[PDB]
């Protein structure tokens, strides 16, 4: 398997647990630190990040009815310049670029209460996949299924509906969705990280999914796996490997990876393509820092960069 090493470029350091990399529509840079600690409880923040000088500016520190947050993943919305965050202690959030925000669920639609999230991903048609790795959401104590078969996989709807798609994942992670050329969704790709697994639905339409699969196989037998992930125009899809060093590249296939990229650190989190270009900046735990390097090709279209009113 060609192994490729690109020029790594830091852009920032010391964020706790650096997570979450994303572009609003403006173009400004965001990341998350779920690590973030005071006394002993979780008080993660979500900052932006100058990416000219690479100074850093915490616009919000989630917290309901004093419990602090554990923002890990973010998604930027299409019709509203805001964020929607995966906290693996509060559930979903949406984020204003001004730093308040609001609860999204406390309850699925079955009623039941909330899991703890992870990532997620907007597909064309404006429908949230998010992963929840963690057991039920504050005030409940906090657990993961790391060892245990709990994580959850939801679908958050255009019309507001949270929807438990699927269960029994041992932390459901990094998740992406494949599109047709003609921008119809196509399958789900979610990433379950201690098994060295990615796995894979076929998308038949909003919060529905058949036939899972067993769609990719993450290399070594590391402490890890995937975590974080996205697609680049041609549809190759790249998979931050927690723990060994690489972000693996899949074919649109998926299988064995196709190529893998070597980083200058060990632990690769997840990362996140700068609108029209192939920079791709890259999160990582050894460190706790940002660092940036440079593709083949660009990445593919977010839901954020897609026109609501557009002809073709
Ligand atoms: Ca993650
Ligand atoms: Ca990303």
């Amino acid at each position: 398997i060609p192994v490729i090493e690109p020029l790594f470029t830091k852009v920032t350091e010391d964020i706790p647990g650096a997570e979450g990399p994303v572009f609003d529509k403006n173009g400004d840079f965001y990341i998350v630190a779920p690590e973030v600690e005071v006394n002993g409880k979780p008080a993660g923040e979500i900052l932006r990040i100058d990416l000219k000088t690479g100074k850093k500016t915490v616009i919000c520190k989630p917290e309901v009815n004093g419990y602090g947050g554990i923002p890990a993943g973010c998604q930027c919305d299409r019709d509203a310049n805001q964020l929607f965050v995966a906290d693996m202690r509060l559930g979903l959030l949406v984020v204003q670029t001004d730093g308040t925000f609001e609860e999204i669920a406390k309850k699925d639609s079955e009623g039941r209460r909330m899991q703890g999230c992870n990532d997620c991903a907007f597909d064309y048609e404006g429908n949230l996949w998010i992963t929840a790795p963690a057991g039920e959401v504050a005030p409940a104590d906090y657990t993961r299924s790391m060892q245990e078969k709990f994580g959850s996989i939801y679908c958050f709807t255009t019309d507001g509906q949270m929807i438990q798609v699927d269960t029994a994942f041992q932390f459901p992670n990094g998740i992406a969705v494949r599109h047709m050329n003609d921008g119809r969704p196509y399958q789900l790709i979610v990433a379950e990280t201690p098994t060295k697994k990615l796995w894979s639905y076929d998308i038949k339409g909003p919060a529905k999914i058949e036939n899972k699969k067993v769609w990719g196989h993450i290399p070594g037998t590391h402490e890890g796996g995937a975590d974080g992930m996205d697609f680049d125009e041609d549809n190759n899809l790249l998979v931050a490997n927690w723990g060994s060093s690489h972000i693996e590249v899949f074919g649109p296939d998926g299988g064995q990876p196709k190529m893998r990229i070597r980083c200058p650190f060990e632990k690769p989190s997840n990362l996140h393509f700068k609108p029209q270009t192939k920079t791709i900046f890259v999160t990582e735990h050894e460190n706790n820092a940002v660092w940036k390097f440079e593709w083949q090709r660009n990445g593919k279209k977010q839901y954020c960069e897609t026109l609501k009113f557009g002809i073709f």
